[PDB]
């Protein structure tokens, strides 16, 4: 099974499910750093701009609906939703599964007036699953359906499909070459060991290596701050309040970065990460890598979002508890 994918911006990637019966559409990250499922709900009062903005999910509307209500608060690097749990069927690429999820009443403005989609149905592990619900992968494993334990990532560039997530395998239509994987450091956390950060030819980052989290739900490339003030300066490039900027006649001329993982070096081009939309020295062109400090126990770490996917197709293996990377096609 597949799953069709929206690009906005290449900052956004999602796709449609279906929640209760009849079916209530919903727009989703479905986010490799997270394990929980979440929409917004009804019951979200209005004065919650957000959920003016977004399609919200009416319980007293679904047949198939089971009630449960514990609370929980989801907490992302860059926002914090909160509500209560639910249980309902949902519909993901043609597979339907019962699962439990979050109805949110309390979405903040910023950021998520600033979000395209509604909800975020989550690809992790269930050891991060708040609440330790079961994982929605999870449960549609136990229906002994998909060929493989395994679900892939294809996020295009921006044009004008925006991105493809397969369930169960790979699309060979999006990649070339063969996959090349690294063992997670532990089942649990899409994270691997990340042996260097080189940007041109000076491995200045990450030596004694560092740690990695492969985020399909982070928009980009992220270090510790410390990590990033290195990285920038060597790019030359300008801090501010939430990115790094260069003047846009100076993106093209940026230096290859490259993130030694797994034996192997995956590069990316001032093209693959700069947002080249002029060539103005008297304009500014953001960089789509910052410095996010991730708290333990998962951070320090760096994360390798929509940046890095990208240019990666990305298969994310559950049997083998291993990611694996190719040449996006
Ligand atoms: C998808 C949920 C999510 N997952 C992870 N692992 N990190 C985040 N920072 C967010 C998170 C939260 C709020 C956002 C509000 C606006 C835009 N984004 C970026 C969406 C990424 O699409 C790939 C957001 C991302």
């Amino acid at each position: 099974s597949s799953v069709i994918l929206t690009n906005y911006m290449d900052t956004q990637y999602y796709g449609e499910i279906g929640i209760g019966t009849p079916p209530q559409t919903f727009k989703v990250v479905f986010d490799t750093g997270s394990s929980n499922v979440w929409v917004p709900s009804s019951k979200c009062s209005r004065l919650y701009t957000a959920c003016v903005y977004h399609k919200l999910f009416d319980a007293s509307d679904s047949s198939s609906y089971k009630h449960n209500g514990t609370e929980l608060t989801l907490r992302y690097s860059t926002g914090t939703v909160s509500g209560f749990l639910s249980q309902d069927i949902i519909t993901v690429g043609g597979i339907t599964v019962t699962q439990m999820f979050g109805e949110v009443t309390e979405m903040p403005a910023l950021p998520f007036m600033l979000a395209e989609f509604d909800g975020v149905v989550g690809m992790g592990f269930i050891e991060q699953a708040i609440g330790r619900v079961t994982p929605i992968f999870d449960n549609i494993i136990s229906q002994g359906v998909l060929k493989e334990d395994v679900f892939s990532f294809y996020y295009n560039r921006d044009s004008e499909l925006g991105g493809q997530i397969v369930l169960g395998g790979s699309d060979p239509q999006h990649y070339e070459g063969n996959f090349h994987y690294i063992n997670l450091i532990k089942t649990g956390v899409w994270q691997i060991q990340m042996k260097g950060v080189s940007v041109g030819s000076s491995t200045l980052l990450c030596e004694d290596g560092c740690l990695a989290l492969v985020d399909t739900g982070a928009s980009y490339i992220s270090g510790s701050t410390s990590s990033i003030e290195k990285l920038m300066e060597a790019l030359g490039a300008k801090k501010r309040l939430f990115d790094y900027v260069v003047k846009c006649n100076e993106g093209p001329t940026l230096p290859d970065i490259s993130f030694h993982l797994g034996g192997k070096e995956y590069t990316l081009t001032s093209a693959d990460y700069v947002f080249q939309e002029s060539y103005s020295s008297k304009k500014l062109c953001t960089l789509a890598i910052h410095a996010m400090d991730i708290p333990p126990p998962t951070g320090p770490t760096w994360a390798l979002g929509a940046t890095f996917i990208r240019k990666f197709y990305t298969e994310f293996d559950r049997r083998n508890n291993r990611i694996g990377f190719a040449l996006a096609r």
